[PDB]
């Protein structure tokens, strides 16, 4: 490419990866959302929290996407695997599993960086240090928060806790 | 009639019988919301809820009618039976009760569907499709979250049950 | 479930498969409009015109699934499989793979909008007729109209022809 | 200098390098502009890309004159060399000679922020990486995508491209 400079074929792969994963946490959100709206659970607010998680990730991997092509590297695109579950038991479990999702993606995007950093790209660490490292930290102490609220409800009253959640926290 | 055309006598008859359930429902909807402007119950959202349903139910009853006219029908009109019940016992009772009503009024129109598209009745299974199909499905799901929200908060304490749904939900 | 109503298992297994379909265009879409963001095709309003048509078959899977939860059927999602190519060649074999991806995606509604009638379900054939149906071959005239208008000027020169196709026709 | 802390003698001497570089590149810049508004040239929106190109530079380099002077460092300037050459030959020539000159800007860049890194000066590079890093590769992927959008049309004619290209893509 004529646009190449300084650009690592580790940080190429590595990007290649990590827009998959962006992938696959969107979808695994949307997953969620769809569970919530669902006539016996019915919790719409919990519903419209995953939606905008999932659109957010998706957008993400999208903009990776741009940033691999502005780097002249090649977009190298792989199947979106399914989510591991399609009943998601309740609002808390489902926000507990939201937050070790939260956690590995940001893993991942630390390793990403590792490399960037590794490989002396300063343009790959300044693009990845914000929104993405930003955006992930306020996401997992949101859901941490929204966590602890919720576990404190659920000790008197899970089916009250819910309820009340979802309109006063998530609404 | 000079305006009648491809317009078959069971559609027509289908059609009047169909009108006079849109009143029966119209007619238990009105009970149920005065049931909860009673003093000894007040749950004045739940009162409000039920009063929509009621004059909904009334304006299908009057498009029927019009679209009985506009085909060259004729309008015959039958006494409306009285609610089964005056005591709907409570809110969730109440939501129950409306869930099966608006399953046999759904049904009702899906058979005088049948019988139009039988007879070969565009004009009549495009009319009954939307809004009438269309609402009875959404009123259905509706009905159906509020019924699973209100059934979680009752697990607990049926008495802020209802006033905490009344309060939240439905208002 | 509370809310299902003349909802037949093959309509809701044919709606889990269409939706999986729908987002395996969005990606097919997806891959394209990268494609043409590339420094070495750099044509921005083929990608721009690829984007949306990927925005669009998203927003047609997640209302597909919203269907499924209102008519009382259970989501259950798979794995998206990633794209037949990765490098599209040219913006005429680009155009021509999307009027096919069209016409598939069209024949599986159609598929679908048979089953619903087979099963005499007028809410289901109702909403696939609008807006899905009316969309797939408004987009097919649309896409066998700027074949056509490419095809004419590829004749002459085809670098020329990419380059004042993504100017005047895309722009 | 009673301002000075942690600022590097080799920061400080690439800091009055760069500069100097930033200027010869507006020089550049200003040479090519010039050269497109020939009579026997005239390709006015050429000129004006050019001419941009060359504000931009002569604001980088003013930019690092301040940064110099805020870190306490001292400012020494050189003469200004001129430009390789007075006649660019073509659209085409002059566009891949920027792209040239910007890939050797930004080269001149990075080795900068490396030796700041060198020297843990996270002030410096963490002012190199925005605007300077980034608006490197932004330019370059522009230039990049110009150069094929102009490549293809040349094949065809030379005469035509340029022409097109000046009122399409320049305009």
């Amino acid at each position: 490419s004529q646009v190449r400079q300084n650009f690592h074929q580790d940080c190429e792969a590595g990007l290649n990866r990590t827009v998959n994963l962006k992938f696959h946490s969107s979808y695994v959100y949307l997953s969620m959302a769809s569970y919530f709206n669902r006539d016996d659970v019915a919790l719409s607010n919990f519903a419209k929290f995953f939606r905008e998680r999932s659109e957010e990730e998706k957008e993400h991997a999208e903009k990776l996407i741009e940033y691999q092509n502005q780097r002249g590297g090649r977009v190298f695109l792989q199947s979106v695997e399914k989510p591991e579950r399609d009943d998601w038991a309740n609002g808390l479990e489902a926000l507990q599993t939201a937050l070790k999702l939260q956690k590995s993606v940001n893993q991942a995007l630390l390793d990403l960086h590792a490399v960037a950093a590794d490989k002396s790209d300063p343009h790959m660490t300044d693009f990845l240090e914000s929104p993405y490292l930003s955006e992930s930290v306020e996401t997992i102490k949101k859901l941490g928060d929204h966590i602890t609220s919720l576990k404190k409800l659920w000790s008197s009253h899970p089916g009250m806790a819910e309820y009340l959640f979802n309109k006063h926290t998530l609404g």
